[PDB]
């Protein structure tokens, strides 16, 4: 048998790990160990993902979070190593691009434990972004690089990573949407709770530091969504950090002018995404999900790593410079669509991953 | 024009590199330096380098990679938040190096890597990962060799961030040569004459943490000693391992010493017939003095020394074979060639740090 240990720190990593774990559980000589590093350690940011997505309780919860980059990363590196020394996994899988991701990779490679990066080779080319540093360092530390796009493959080849370590497997978050979609239909009643008609609202999520730590950007965003809301209802599950910033800068009243919610579980999120007329976000996962449901998307950033979405016209960049401009862009984009194209694979990225963790 | 340049150093070879750089930075009064020592607070060997005492001793060491690295990352960041330097300099390829780079980059403090782009292409070595990741985290890459330059370019690091400045350890050797000649009495003390001995240092974990591999080395040196005396300043950790494994009697069969200071090291190296080492710095220094070298490893990053035939790899598989290799190479010389720059790597580094821009 082979032991495959997964390190997960945050909501989007739990969702990626859910897809992979589902395939590895069904595999003959594979034992899974799951380490939760403690970054997201809430109900609506963590536990709801474990229950709804049928993820077995983590074997370890490290309880680390809320410090500086150096504190969080340093403590995680030591604590993850401690677990690796006990468990002696044959593979460590790390996901996405947070400090957890880097800490796991760095803990493993120094113990000569093979590392594979799920969602490898994404680049913003903005080296000041902490996650840009994280994915670069993770990718160079890894033994296997599971890229979701051709752009990701090209990015890894450009940095001298050898072709035989890189596999274009598609996106496990597509696997997740495809596999949990029926379940979301059979359990979520969020549209009824909120009194929404299918295709009678816009859905917004905003959590990037660039957008929430800069008062003028966050004011543009919140004023824009209030304007949009007068035309078409805006539903907004608000990230807790985003809520705290809006309150801190005196912008809380804008949340009261839309249908602002606390963060929702994945099943409700699927139902909201599926039924939205348009999605406005700065989330990586959410902009891909918009495309999964063929809902037009606006990404409130100067760039995205998911460039194929822009090229296929499913997604559109709108930097938050002016509230009225952003509102008008949102309104205009909601009656657009992109081209016919199949991105991110067949929904079996996870069994491709599993197969490679046998063969290599 | 007032800029603060903070240097992160772990062990001996990093102090020697940082000393070379700091001797040049001291010539710019608008440059304030801060020196952060990641280990504990000997103070003589320290002073031969003409460096002020460290501003900080974080006192981290003796654990696993994850412990040492994780503790250092958090402690270095703490200092950076206090000191708010304009530049962080990291040196070489240890866990201290990577911890300093990681601490800085996430605070948006520019990092320069002294000794950038070296590659073994074997990730069994922790230092390989360390230097790859440090390089990809760095704003300025100070490469010692053309090979290092080509390694950095192949990994997609842009040309305008890479500078071939040569090796600060050649600067150091050039700077301290005369003082060593004037002040060192080690040959007199040991009873050796020029070209009458072989010098050995061994400190790599892979060579000292396996009983039978360390036995191969110590037995080889005992055999060599029967033909030509072997002078062996033993790294303290090498001696601890040797004692723990029950191999200490082998140290009595050569001229085993405690670690020596830099000036005495210059004198030993310069006057040796052959140097046998697993040190990166000593490999180069053997070449500086045109003394043949045998590297007790499966690879070296300093590949120019192999091509110029000044160095030769002898993995420690068999005591007899390693001894014979050592004795055969003692009668060799490499080709005349100018590696590692003009002794002014440190000046080039300082020039780049001071003009790069905010
Ligand atoms: C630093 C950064 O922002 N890195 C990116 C970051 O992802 P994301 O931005 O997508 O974070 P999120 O938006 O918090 O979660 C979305 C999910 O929550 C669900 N979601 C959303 C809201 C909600 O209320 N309920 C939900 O279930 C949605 O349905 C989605 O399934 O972290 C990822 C990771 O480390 O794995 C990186 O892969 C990633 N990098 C890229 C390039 O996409
Ligand atoms: C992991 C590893 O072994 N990395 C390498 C490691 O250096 P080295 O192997 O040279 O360590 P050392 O041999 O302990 O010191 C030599 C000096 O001590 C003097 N030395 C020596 C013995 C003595 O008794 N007295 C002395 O004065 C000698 O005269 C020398 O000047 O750490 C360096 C660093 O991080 O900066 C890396 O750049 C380097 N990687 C390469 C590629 O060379
Ligand atoms: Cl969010
Ligand atoms: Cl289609
Ligand atoms: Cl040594």
């Amino acid at each position: 048998w082979v032991k495959i240990l997964s390190v997960v720190g945050a909501r989007p990593q739990f969702i990626k790990a859910a897809a992979v774990s589902r395939v590895l559980r069904a595999s003959p000589g594979v034992r899974e160990v799951l380490v939760h590093t403690g970054q997201h350690y809430d109900d609506n940011m963590s536990q709801v993902f474990f229950e709804e997505l049928e993820i077995p309780d983590p074997d370890y919860h490290l309880g680390i979070g809320g410090g500086t980059h150096g504190q969080n990363t340093g403590r995680m590196l030591e604590a993850i190593e401690g677990v690796l020394l006990k468990e002696k996994p044959d593979w460590v899988l790390v996901y996405g691009d947070t400090d957890s991701t880097l800490a796991g990779a760095l803990a493993a490679v120094k113990l000569h434990i093979p590392v594979a990066h799920v969602e490898a080779g994404l680049r913003s080319f903005n080296r000041r972004m902490p996650e840009e540093i994280n994915r670069i360092l993770t990718d160079h530390a890894s033994d296997l690089l599971f890229a979701p796009t051709e752009t990701a493959v090209q990015n890894l080849l450009r940095e001298g990573i050898p072709e035989n370590r890189i596999h274009l497997v598609g996106d496990v978050m597509y696997d997740a949407a495809l596999h949990y979609g029926a379940k979301a239909e059979r359990k979520s009643r969020i549209l009824e709770r909120l009194g929404l008609q299918a295709k009678g609202y816009v859905l917004a999520t905003i959590h990037r530091a660039e957008n929430t730590d800069d008062q003028e950007r966050l004011r543009v965003i919140l004023e824009a969504l209030a304007e949009v809301h007068q035309e078409v209802p805006v539903v907004f599950p608000v990230h807790p950090r985003t809520r705290k910033r809006a309150e801190a800068f005196g912008l809380g009243s804008y949340l009261e002018k839309v249908v602002a919610l606390e963060p929702v579980g994945y099943l409700d999120m699927v139902m909201l995404e599926k039924n939205a007329r348009l999605i406005v976000t700065d989330s990586g996962g959410v902009q891909k999900e918009a495309y999964f449901y063929r809902v037009p998307c606006v990404t409130v950033r100067e760039e995205t790593e998911w460039v194929e979405l822009l090229k296929a016209e499913w997604n559109y960049l709108a930097a938050p410079q002016n509230a009225k401009d952003l509102a008008l862009t949102i309104l205009h984009r909601m009656r657009t669509k992109g081209v016919e194209i199949d991105l991110y694979g067949d929904g079996r990225a996870s069994q491709k991953i599993s197969d490679f963790l046998r063969k290599v």
